[PDB]
């Protein structure tokens, strides 16, 4: 059965320690851009191949952003939220001012856009 965005998310989550870490958000970001570019199959295959070579699942996610062409020179997605508290506790210390030209393949997972207009980049 064709792997869905949700199936892939759950497969990746199964391998990650903790919850709501920056890698969890990256899984969400990768699956969304993957689905929108009909690339869930190759992303899943790259993920599995990295783990089978003995990479940690965190390193496997980083390699997807470098090896799957849709992530090449891609800006992080904007994620509209209300306040900073809407960001999971485990991501809090990874939040930074947004740089000029942040890129997914440089570790900028996403940009949180807050109600009051504040913006925060999520960095791995």
């Amino acid at each position: 059965p064709d792997i869905s965005a949700k199936d892939l998310r759950n497969i990746m989550y199964d391998h990650l320690p903790g919850f709501g870490t920056a890698f969890h958000q990256l899984v969400q970001v990768i699956c969304k851009l993957g689905k929108d570019s009909n690339s869930l199959d190759i992303i899943h295959a790259e993920f599995q191949a990295s783990l089978a070579e003995g990479d940690s699942p965190q390193c496997a996610l980083a390699q997807i952003t470098k090896r799957v062409p849709i992530f090449q020179d891609a800006a992080p997605p904007v994620i509209h939220i209300r306040s900073r508290g809407d960001i999971p506790r485990a991501c809090q210390k990874s939040l930074r001012p947004v740089p000029p030209s942040p890129k997914i393949d440089r570790g900028w997972v996403c940009v949180f856009q807050l109600q009051d207009g504040k913006t925060l980049g999520l960095k791995i």
